[PDB]
């Protein structure tokens, strides 16, 4: 086992380090960046690059193809313990290091669609994007840009002074501009909306659940560097959980504020901060996740009212960062409760599958450490095809009208960011 830590360079610093050196990457598949969108706090203190994967995870419903230079590999087996034997196999596996929150390791994407593989439901909606349901690579460096200490660090577990020069002589080059060209179409009407909406009612009324995350999805045509909207969308919205990411299939814009789940040093935590008969119940969407694959009695809360995070818990030793986000896979907060029956209804009511959208992005450092985003504020490019998905958590008391409403305020500047 190699423990070894990655050999590290430090880079002058610049305060956009990140776009600088991955904006010559951005066309190339599996260049992936992980940018903090320049916000303030001690969860957006780091911008992540990397690119040219030594192994790349390609999972399409129930095939994971797992391509290694001129190996490849098919196989229906988990795919997220297909990513944790491609992990271990590396061997390397270094110390914790809070200055390097990633130091090689897996890094991409969790499509909404792959919690298929860990939860039983009916497909309903329609395929009609064909991206991956997990587009993940195995990086053996990465380059690090720290918020915190004004510090640009190239890392890698190979030759890092090779993978630097192979990085210095990356030409900028020119891109064509980005533009929309139609306007946004929402994948159903006002109308279809009050139809869905209602039927989530009849649900709850029922007592089928007690919360849906409806979802309704902008599309638009356009043409034009996927780099450049990334570029003005980060600017405008500053989210800490951004990501672009070149896949071979399109790339992913997500200008998410949400963490999905940390894990640190086996430390857990979910979303950062921010004689009576009790007639409320006040549910934390992922508490039931957390609690099945924490430490017993490891889970610490906040104290309400009508710790850092939300939800704070142990990693058991024998159990992976891996294994965490199976557990919890997708979100308790972007699908409802009870989850799967949620998520049985979303594809019920949703015309077509999320897809990437809600799903996660993230890395599982060798060091074993995790961090993931929820992708909310998600734009899907492909094809000269461009989507962007607003939900909205409908329970027993919500309102259409304001519902529907609510989902094009989760959304409207990006969208007219991208229009004007
Ligand atoms: N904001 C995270 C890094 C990050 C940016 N975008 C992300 C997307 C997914 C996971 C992590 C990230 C941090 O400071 O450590």
């Amino acid at each position: 086992m190699k423990t070894l830590s990655p050999a590290v360079i430090t880079l002058l610093w610049r305060q956009d380090a990140a776009e600088f050196y991955f904006s010559r990457l951005s066309h190339l598949p599996w260049a992936m960046l992980l940018h903090s969108g320049y916000a303030d706090h001690p969860y957006s203190r780091f911008d992540i690059v990397v690119a040219e994967p030594i192994c790349t995870l390609t999972t399409f419903g129930k095939e994971t193809v797992v391509s290694e230079s001129e190996k490849r590999t098919t196989t229906t087996d988990d795919p997220l313990q297909v990513l944790q034997q491609v992990l271990d196999r590396a061997d390397i596996r270094p110390t914790h290091n809070e200055d390097l929150p990633f130091q090689g390791g897996a890094l991409g994407l969790f499509g909404y669609d792959l919690g298929r593989r860990f939860e039983s439901l009916p497909e309903i909606a329609e395929q009609d994007i064909v991206l991956p349901d997990m587009a993940v690579g195995i990086y053996d460096w990465a380059l690090i840009v720290d918020h915190q200490r004004h510090t640009v660090s190239l890392l890698s577990h190979n030759d890092v002074n090779a993978r630097r020069a192979w990085l210095e002589s990356q030409q900028f080059s020119p891109q064509e501009d980005f533009t929309l060209t139609s306007d946004w179409q929402s994948n159903m009407t006002r109308e279809q909306y009050g139809e869905k909406f209602r039927q989530v009612q009849e649900y709850l009324h029922s007592g089928d659940c007690y919360q849906v995350n409806l979802a309704q999805r902008f599309h638009a045509t356009y043409s034009g560097d996927e780099w450049q909207a990334f570029l003005q969308l980060n600017q405008a919205n500053r989210a800490p959980f951004s990501a672009f990411l070149r896949l071979e299939q399109g790339a992913i814009l997500s200008l998410s504020p949400e963490r999905f789940i940390l894990c640190d040093n086996s430390e857990i935590q979910t979303r950062p901060i921010k004689d009576r008969a009790e007639n409320l119940m006040i549910v934390d969407l992922m508490r039931n996740d957390i609690g099945r694959v924490a430490v017993a009695g490891s889970v610490k809360v906040p104290e309400l009212f009508v710790l850092v995070s939300t939800i704070t818990a142990q990693l058991p030793e024998q159990l992976h960062a891996s294994d965490l986000l199976r557990a919890a896979f997708p979100g308790g907060s972007i699908t409802g409760a009870p989850k799967v029956r949620a998520m049985e209804i979303i594809d019920e009511l949703e015309p077509q599958r999320r897809n990437a959208w809600c799903g996660s992005i993230g890395y599982l450092s060798f060091c074993g450490n995790m961090d993931t985003s929820i992708t909310i504020r998600t734009l899907t490019a492909i094809n000269g095809q461009i989507f962007c998905s607003a939900g909205g958590g409908i329970v027993a008391d919500s309102q259409e009208e304001a519902e529907y409403q609510e989902t094009f305020d989760k959304v409207n500047r990006i969208l007219k960011q991208l229009e004007k």
